[PDB]
């Protein structure tokens, strides 16, 4: 399940907030540190086809524990965000105010 992604509070099917599993954890995603292709990267894994709407600042709720201190450089073809390039981030720059959604379709 390691970097595997889920979708959590959305009102419908391949929508919410992001969530990638990270250990123990399953970690929101500042806005900050997210990408059209980490977006692209996350539909596709979850077989959710493609991202119509990435929303900012936990609308759909914030998560809890750790956010994500590494950044998912992704081209945007990976089948996986364990197949993407990966950043060391910073601790503290995001509060879960800040948790990233996205709307998947198809």
């Amino acid at each position: 399940l390691e970097k595997r992604p889920r979708l959590v509070g959305g009102d419908i099917p391949c929508s919410g907030r992001v969530e990638v599993k990270h250990g123990d954890t399953w970690g929101s995603v500042c806005d900050s540190d997210f990408s059209l292709e980490a977006a692209s990267v996350l539909c596709r894994e979850l077989q959710c086809g493609t991202v119509v709407s990435i929303l900012g600042g936990a609308h759909f709720g914030e998560g809890n524990g750790q956010i994500w201190t590494e950044e998912f450089q992704c081209e945007g073809h990976e089948s996986h965000l364990s197949l993407c390039p990966v950043a060391p981030r910073p601790e503290g720059t995001c509060s879960h105010s800040r948790d990233v959604g996205v709307v998947c379709s198809v």
